[PDB]
């Protein structure tokens, strides 16, 4: 419990003001009002984080404020990915020094690197991370790097390596992973797939989403414990009906505003180049946050 | 069942040293298939190799498995080509032979707008003369990228009666059952048949039925029960088999393994197909041995 | 004589009850011999072969025989996804005297390299001599070849020849480099004057049927070292893909071969829609400019 | 004027990975001295995804006033973030470039809207200096169609365009529809093709150790001399063929350093060493181009 890793966690958002800085009273409200909602914990600096639209001080920053928020509190994870190895090792070592119970980093991108870079990289960050285990980060969507079952399984079986957040839509290879590797902590990284992704092998995830609904997961991990499949498949269904909409409206975006019309967030906006959510999307936005408020 | 939902074997074409149709084997498949309990057979599809054999030889096994079944088992007829008039021709055939439904993969090799995807199954479901149609989605092996848009635009085409969704996306596979809660779903992808139920699908269609399919039936029972574990334990099992399959390669790897169950008399696939590795009978006459101990 | 030059991708004419048009496919043969062609690909992708049965395939191959036999160069695609189908077409190919036969790498299920070498050998033993001419069109096949695989099949006993559908033209430079001696077509007309910079000596494609000349045109203007004609001549053939791109190639094609009497009914077959009425007046005229163009 | 051959500048780093200053003086005064028409820096060749803002700012300072008024400058300030960009525009802009340069933002998706108004954003800091869109779906993972090049194109401020893209059907569609547009080929393999389809010049990693070859084929072509052509191409292929084995950024950078230009040949992490079975060939390239010219 003191060490596990496993379990529901929000990919938390970084909260913005009206000039793309930082909000600060509105991440410490997040932050919160995650802890509030049960969730097992707080992926930081992940790309629900904007982490690749912040400099290393932003990102620092973040974490540093999040810790002081939750440590103690939930579990955290701190994304410490950059392309760059040594900027990577720089946040692995805040991580540390700010009481993180672990560190996180995507494949690098852009670049093409082999596979024996790709195992170098996460070498170097695991030594800076100085005892906080890993979490190998897949998501070749975004990535662009598409990595083998071997492959894989090198990466997760490497000194230090305690988790794989696997965001990955093919059950074969989360079912295959789980077969090779028993007590790996498999995170489930489409949040409108969860539920398969649970029964494939995964033991619990990480999602954007989480942030106005991770009761909803929760009670699905719940669920296809007791048997009840049912229950299962009725909130997958509601998440995936949410996650249409955010599909449209944008993501990150549309998560935030959902989030400031639950009082959470100040400001709802992203990042440029990320645009505004377009006016149209509103009605159904509210009426959104009005019936997670009631249900909630 | 009054209905096409259920777990059906994708049937494979046994040949004979001389690559030609072995009826006596393919006879036995069928009964094989019957006998494990399965719903009902998928004929004349990619596991049955049709795909390299003439419109004569996909119409004679037709026949073949009608005399052999119809009237206990459902039976489905794939007569897709990336011809109209020869999948049009393959329709009216099924439709003689007593077949429950006919089904169409996505023609391909050619570039076909969405348009002339839907004249296609309209033209195929014309010819079935009232057999309904079961739409074949495989965007791995057909190179045909359909949206959900264009899914559901063809799955409500009038005659439409089921999709196999041939297809590891199982968010799309939510949101096709959530756009049609009566259509009957068939899960394509043997290794995700458990989470693919869970996602939506009511039912499937596979190669590895044919050696195993009381396992996807168990797994079929156990979600039903709301046994989480039993469904688990059953899906990897599939899976272990799976992925010797996928080694020794799939069809071929059946088929031998057919061969060692006293089933099919000469287990290979026609070229361009290679035989199965030397290697790797050991482990598949192991298997055969212990599905056969298993029943 | 040798196999390198420009070959048009033969049509399959066909009539309104989509059977074949054997007065319209005689005409078009004879008609690209006039254009001065120097050969044709028969029983392709643009032949809509993949639409038609094994018997239907031999019948154009044996009519396309008895009109240019002897007068161009002849190559018979025999590629099926079988590897039996294929051959018995080769074992035409060579009964009917084409100058070669040609496969497309066998598609939809998923082959080992080293089967998809043994469907070669297996065909080019079934053509009884007549020399291969590998086909590798990843776009439509799905098959991927690296270089070392593509070097592989150019080097098998039989083959003589590589039809490169490939808008890869570092792959072209290098094939050419590793093999000085390939007969390498061109396969996307788009890039034909590219195509042959990079190391293509000919080219094999759907366009040649109404403006064959043009191609030569590029072939003699960057012999001749002439790069602003080469362009020229390149840049009028993308303006007419442009558009048969949004009509559809094999249909626009047949379309304008039909405005200038060759073709008399100018209809692929299904799923093969129609010509959008909406470009028949574009087609016309294409087909009025290439009429007094040549 | 814009049109021409630029090498795509690498950032030289010392043993500890910083910036080696005194070898990135040296590398832009090699490219002057080989005939350069210009350089194109804080590329992914200047492994500029691998630095910080300062870093790449530092980079740009030190090459304007090692080359400003003798060469082109273009300086490529893309980011994913848009302010970021934005920086790194208003930078160039204070040392004195000719132009900047981004990108298509990437990792996130974004509308195509999204990219418009990006560029937009950098033109409107990059205060008058000319835009030269940056085209490389292999990398960025962005897909774009005919169409929305061509509005890209066209903005107000937009300049050139760096096409990385082995399309040559698109490269001359692109020409076609702009008969006046500065378009560079972006991969150096293909370099002779490129122009013949359409493209007016080039932007290339490896024309840091032989550009004077492009601007062979530039010449050769204009003459009519399509056998030259041919022949250049080959050569510059054979050793882009071994800098792909490689690994090309290092085996230039090592090539560099057997030319005495650069002091230490390495990448920054998660770049590794050039596997030592390739320095024979890697010495005997460097040797062959120093004889050669
Ligand atoms: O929407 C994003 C993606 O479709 C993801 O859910 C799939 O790739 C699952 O395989
Ligand atoms: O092996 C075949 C495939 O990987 C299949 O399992 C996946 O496509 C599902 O995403
Ligand atoms: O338009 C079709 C294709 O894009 C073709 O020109 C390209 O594949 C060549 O690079
Ligand atoms: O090697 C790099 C790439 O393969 C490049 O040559 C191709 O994308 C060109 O079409």
């Amino acid at each position: 419990m003191a060490t596990n890793l496993r379990g529901v966690m929000a990919a938390l958002l970084t909260p913005f003001d009206q000039q793309q800085a930082l909000d600060k009273a509105s991440l410490r409200r997040l932050v919160q009002f995650n802890i509030q909602q049960g969730i097992d914990g707080l992926y930081v600096g992940g790309s629900t984080g904007e982490a690749f639209v912040q400099s290393l001080s932003e990102r620092e920053q973040v974490l540093e404020i999040v810790a002081e928020e939750a440590k103690g509190k939930i579990k955290l994870i701190a994304h410490v990915g950059c392309v760059s190895t040594a900027e990577s090792q720089q946040l692995a070592a805040s991580a540390k020094r700010y009481g993180f119970d672990a560190v996180s980093a995507v494949t690098p991108f852009y670049y093409p690197f082999s596979f024996e870079e790709h195992c170098d990289h996460y070498r170097a960050i695991i030594d800076s991370a100085d005892g906080l285990p890993m979490v190998v980060y897949n998501i070749p969507a975004l990535s662009g790097v598409k990595l083998t079952l071997d492959q894989i399984n090198t990466l997760v079986t490497l000194p230090g390596v305690g988790a794989l957040k696997q965001t990955s839509g093919d059950l074969y290879q989360m079912e295959q992973i789980r077969r090779e590797h028993p007590d790996l902590v498999l995170y489930n990284g489409y949040d409108e797939i969860f539920a398969s992704g649970l029964l494939a092998g995964a033991d619990g995830g990480i999602g954007s989403t989480y942030n106005i609904m991770g009761w909803r997961y929760q009670g699905i991990v719940k669920a296809l414990k007791e048997g009840d499949i049912q229950t299962a498949q009725k909130l997958q269904t509601e998440c995936n009906k949410v996650i249409d909409l955010l599909i449209k409206t944008g993501v990150f975006r549309g998560l935030k505003t959902v989030l400031h019309y639950m009082d959470v967030v100040s400001v709802p906006l992203c990042r440029k180049p990320f645009g505004p959510v377009d006016e149209k999307y509103l009605p159904e936005l509210k009426a959104l946050a009005q019936q997670l408020m009631q249900e909630r």
